[PDB]
């Protein structure tokens, strides 16, 4: 079960429906006994740019500065900047991580992206030796709560923007699952800019209604890492037994692991029935 | 033909391969008669966070602030933040926009994502009435030049990161193609952190070659806007006649337009033969 929950919001206006959603989640989660902690990126005036200032003290190779190594080193010896360390503290303690933000240019707002690049340091959020399903945040569950200007049909298979599942992949898979996170069904609240009041009220209440049991939900599907040869010799390719056995399957495994076949419907929006 | 190019660099180190790719692209482009203009985001101390300070004027509704509407008005009247106006001015002048950068968390660097969000302002870079191929930059050609830590076999259909094509989709369709840009094939340089010295030199060399005739190449394939009814009524869905006609094609039109079928090989990486 979960006790602690971290809500990371990415939005400047407090009058925004996004801000409303964050409160709605804290309210609802508290009532159920969760200890909520917040990360109001804009309110915290968070720094989204990685640089040799995230490492406090002498770098190992000042001439040739390599962010990864330096910050992995800094994490180990305790020289990460206070603000990055702070966020890594909330996370370390969180069981459930909610990401609330408006969809911008088909991704997380720049400030949220920067948050990941700085907070998710190696050794802390990931190691090559244990990527994906075997990562550090594997004991935690995360969730995207996105708001979009476009209608949900623009994001449908025949939608002019294309399958919302492809858009989601880079984030739920590339960023979240790559660290061990169990990714729950995203809370997609389409066309918010064109939703009436009564409709908007209901939305909030639904989000809260969902959050009262968010933890017992079955997570989205991702190809287990046991299906690959996680060694460089193999180039991290999908095991030969698996490759062959999968050939009789009409559907691929996930959006990313489509194998040039048919992507399973809503692989990134709905958890396996 | 093109006489003006804009090279956008998103890396903090001048000792970096990315910075070297940036010099190569200019030295090559200029030598062939181009007028190169750069935007070294980091070197510029570029602010990636969209806020109201981006609008130096009287907001239409300061109480309930909304970046889209407010940012557009600022562009129309002319009180946008000087730095942004400076950028946009580089984009009106460019025929070719090159985006040099290290793939990070399966996407563009936060600072770069900030750039799109602040500079690509409605009316300037796009309008709902003119989505995609009808966009304002339809006479411009863009190209992503990405380097990664991971081996190309990791981004293979069988790789543990999944089809690289899915990862590139959000950027090339969502951000660049939405604005009208014709997207050229992405110059992908996998595991640059493992490439031998001689190959690194060849990669630089090769990059300079392609650049020689980068403007006559055939662009990546996107579903033309003419395949969709583009009115909030019909839901911006793919026309009826069109749907029925595609029922007979083995492959989907693109990554985000796979229509549940197989995705055409390297739809977002290789142009059509
Ligand atoms: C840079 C940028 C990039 C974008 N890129 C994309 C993109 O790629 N794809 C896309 O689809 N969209 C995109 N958008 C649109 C964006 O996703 C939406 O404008 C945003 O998600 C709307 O969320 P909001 O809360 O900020 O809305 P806010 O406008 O009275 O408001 C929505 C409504 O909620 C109401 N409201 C506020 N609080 C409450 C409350 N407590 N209870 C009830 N009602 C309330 C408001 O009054 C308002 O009418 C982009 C916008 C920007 C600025
Ligand atoms: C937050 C974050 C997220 C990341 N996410 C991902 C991801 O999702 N997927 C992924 O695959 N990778 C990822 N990476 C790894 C990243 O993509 C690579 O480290 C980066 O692209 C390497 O490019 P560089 O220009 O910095 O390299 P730089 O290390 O001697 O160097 C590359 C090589 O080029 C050499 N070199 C430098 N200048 C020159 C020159 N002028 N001529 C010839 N050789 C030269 C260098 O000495 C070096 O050996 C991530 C890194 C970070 C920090
Ligand atoms: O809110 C909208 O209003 C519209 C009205 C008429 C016709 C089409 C649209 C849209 O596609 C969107 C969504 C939308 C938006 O509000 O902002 C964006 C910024 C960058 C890229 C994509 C988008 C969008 O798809
Ligand atoms: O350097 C990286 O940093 C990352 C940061 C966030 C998300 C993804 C990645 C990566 O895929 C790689 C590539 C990557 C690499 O450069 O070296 C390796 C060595 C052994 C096993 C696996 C790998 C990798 O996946």
């Amino acid at each position: 079960v979960g006790r602690r929950a971290l809500i990371v919001l990415a939005h400047s206006e407090r009058t925004s429906f996004n801000y409303a959603m964050k409160e709605a989640a804290a309210a609802a989660l508290k009532k159920k006994g969760w200890e909520v902690v917040e990360s109001d990126l804009y309110a915290m005036n968070f720094n989204p740019i990685i640089s040799r200032k995230d490492i406090t003290g002498k770098l190992k190779d000042p001439a040739n500065f390599q962010y990864p190594a330096e910050s992995v080193l800094a994490y180990k010896e305790g020289h990460l900047s206070p603000d990055i360390v702070a966020e890594q503290k909330k996370l370390e303690a969180a069981d459930l991580v909610i990401f609330q933000f408006p969809l911008q240019w088909f991704g997380v707002p720049a400030i949220l992206k920067g948050w990941f690049e700085r907070v998710f340091i190696g050794e802390f959020a990931y190691t090559y030796a244990a990527m994906y399903d075997k990562g550090p945040f594997r004991s935690k569950k995360a969730v995207l709560s996105i708001t979009t200007g476009g209608s949900g049909s623009m994001y449908s298979l025949q939608g002019i923007h294309g399958d919302m599942n492809v858009i989601l992949w880079p984030i739920q898979s590339g960023i979240l699952h790559f660290c061990g996170f169990q990714v729950l069904e995203p809370q997609l609240t389409y066309s918010i800019g064109h939703t009436p009041a009564d409709a908007r009220i209901q939305i909030l209440e639904g989000w809260k209604k969902r959050l009262e049991n968010i933890w017992d939900e079955t997570p989205l599907y991702f190809a287990p890492s046991s299906l690959f040869d996680l060694n460089f010799q193999a180039g991290f390719l999908m095991k030969k037994e698996v490759q062959d056995e999968e050939k009789n399957k009409k559907f691929g495994l996930s959006v990313g692991h489509h194998l040039g076949k048919s992507i399973p419907t809503d692989n990134q929006i709905k958890a396996r029935k």
